[PDB]
């Protein structure tokens, strides 16, 4: 029954998720101050052209945009990475208002949304498989924040009233995640976790320095949605994020001087 409501928030997780509380948690604040710099790093490889959704689903905590990860469709490569990284679902986080709504922030600014690309690691077969391992996952975090309307976005928008409640899905196509990219592709990476219950510390996290700009009309549509089930007393999805975790025994490393 973990949530973001009054009484079932992430301050409440760590009562059924001890790990709520472990070394590697997330979101983190990225202070750009003390993030350096490694020369190590390669750019990040994003191949999305043979990207295949299938489908939208509001699961009550968010939605996910899924995707057919039964080939290397749409990969993650390089940056950090070792190996390779299939797409299996993005979804977003967002605020009631639009001074909060990521999960990571930047300088202990929150923006009005973030992002979060999935990918796991092909060497252990399946997703099940891959949150078991250190290694497993690989999010790419883009920030939101409101201004121009974001072209690429609209189709998830306009699909979102037919998914409004808990448990609702409806067929999504073709559906190209390029069009949710910012121009530049430099980044901030650190080890860390999942942001929802069950919380594992499986993620190497890839966070975008550029944000993408979305219209307030656009995020007024994801503030529609519901975290019940139809019939159900009507509460909507809004601040859907998990606040900065302590970062403890690690470095935020940036690919870009
Ligand atoms: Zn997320």
């Amino acid at each position: 029954h973990w949530g973001y409501g009054k009484h079932n928030g992430p301050e409440h997780w760590h009562k059924d998720f001890p790990i709520a509380k472990g070394e590697r948690q997330s979101p983190v604040d990225i202070d750009t101050h003390t993030a350096k710099y490694d020369p190590s790093l390669k750019p990040l490889s994003v191949s999305y052209d043979q990207a295949t959704s299938l489908r939208i689903l509001n699961n009550g905590h968010a939605f996910n945009v899924e995707f057919d990860d039964s080939q290397d469709k749409a990969v993650l490569k390089g940056g950090p990475l070792d190996g390779t990284y299939r797409l299996i679902q993005f979804h977003f986080h967002w605020g009631s208002l639009d001074g909060q709504g990521s999960e990571h922030t930047v300088d202990k600014k929150k923006y009005a949304a973030e992002l979060h690309l999935v990918h796991w690691n092909t060497k252990y077969g399946d997703f099940g498989k891959a949150v078991q391992q250190p290694d497993g996952l690989a999010i790419l975090g883009i920030f939101l924040k409101v201004g121009s309307a974001k072209p690429g976005l609209q189709k998830v928008v306009d699909v979102l009233d037919s998914i409004k409640t808990k448990g609702k899905s409806a067929d999504f196509t073709n559906f190209d995640p390029r069009g949710l990219l910012p121009e530049s592709l430099d980044y901030w990476t650190y080890p860390g976790s999942l942001t929802t219950p069950p919380l594992l510390e499986c993620v190497t996290w890839i966070v975008l320095k550029e944000p993408i700009s979305v219209s307030s009309e656009q995020v007024l549509k994801f503030r529609k949605l519901n975290f019940n089930g139809e019939g159900e007393p009507e509460e909507l999805m809004v601040d859907n994020w998990r606040p900065a975790q302590p970062l403890k025994n690690r470095q935020i490393k940036a690919s870009f001087k």
